[PDB]
């Protein structure tokens, strides 16, 4: 299984554990936190990162397989999906990331 | 069963899943969500979604046959209903939606 | 069973049931609402309602037949009792509010 | 037993049970109340009220008998004590409160 | 056993059991409260006291014997014992406290 | 097993306890910490400490022998490290940690 580490953010070298399917990454300010609790405690498939400027919300989809790992970057009324490589910082408006398999340290 | 997907707002990409006859949701600002928590964990019927201007409450109905899903804007003592179809953006107030099956990701 | 049902407010549409004997509803702004949850989490007696201007507290008494309903608005150092009729908007300074059957969606 | 009901502040209608024994009131601002949730959740014997002004925390000693209700206004370092009366407003700051028996609403 | 009493702050008259061996009191703002919740619910071996200046951290350490009480005050780096006499008003930074045997209420 | 103390702070003398393998601590001001709740209740891995000024995110890895501790620091887009020993003050950034067996108290 895969892990997204924060490389930035005051959250820096936080690591979320993935699951099969989708994942969504609420990135924003205080408004969008405290509503996040309206989620269930169910396995966590949505995760709040806060970052005062330039946030965007995101989804990582990991193949039933494992072999391929796409990002889904949500903007106005539409999303641009992009194929990702582990092992390499990503940026997502202002957030970086980096998606490693579990038995790879970073 | 459906699920409720949040096309805009700060939330963009959340999704809420409906159960068999109604769910609300209200829409707005900060006085609304601290004040959300009055109602208890019961399996979610009731969801805040935060929005700075033009949110309106909604409740969504879902027909024990899981065939017709009908949503209710809640104005002024009053409500205004329409019909939905899934897979398609729907505007309430200022906040835009789409229903899914649950198997139909988006 | 009986439900309240909010007609206004930012919690328009949000439905509160009712127990035998007394249910209060504290009626106003941030102040009263964050000093609530003084109240434990036993099955919920008392509710906040935020409302910023005409907010007046009420409680509401379910007879133990359950064949009349009374209501009490709480206004300074004195209450105003009145019998409520169920499906039917009642207004309470300015909050509007339903009463129904738990059988009967409005 | 018996119950200490508010008959003044926004949160005019609150009810809280009397142990036996001893409880304790905390009034005042949000300081108090977010720090309040220290205590466990144990049979409640602490309870938080908000009040914007003259907030004065209170103790309520009844004996085993329930024939003698000791209130103890709580200042600097010092307490100030008196007998109290069933069904009969009491001034404890800026609050107004009632005691009444649990069969006897007010 | 033992029990701490507020004297002062917000939270005056509350009173906290002592566990033999070490209990801390967190003693300050805002910032330590939100996130003392990180201390897991074990029997409560931490307390959080809000004081809006002069708050100090400090230990009670009440010896297997129950014979001596010490009351470490915490500084940076460091920490500063005293004994403490039962009954007493105990300054610790801007807080008044005072421990009692639980069989002798102040 | 090894517990980290803190030795300055708004959370002087909380203890955070160790787990094999990795242990994040956060530091900074409030927008880390409202937003930390994101992290599962999982067994803890991450840690929140607040700090208003020079506070730097770092991990703790404690190998599988427990015989060496490695601390790294996280800065930009970089990790910095080094082996940190038992029973004695860690500067990390502003601040002032001891990590310590649970088998000897501090
Ligand atoms: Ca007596």
């Amino acid at each position: 299984p895969y892990i997204v580490r924060l490389l930035n953010s005051s959250l820096n070298g936080c690591e979320f554990p993935l699951l099969t399917g989708r994942t969504l990454f609420v990135v924003g300010q205080s408004d969008a936190l405290t509503a996040s609790g309206q989620l269930p405690d169910i396995p966590a498939d949505s995760f709040f990162i806060p970052l005062d400027h330039g946030g965007v919300n995101f989804e990582i989809q990991v193949d039933t397989d494992a072999t391929e790992i796409i990002l889904h970057e949500l903007k106005e009324g539409n999303s641009e999906s992009r194929s990702v490589q582990l092992n390499t910082p990503i940026q997502v408006g202002e957030l970086l990331i980096l998606i490693r398999p579990e038995s790879e340290p970073w």
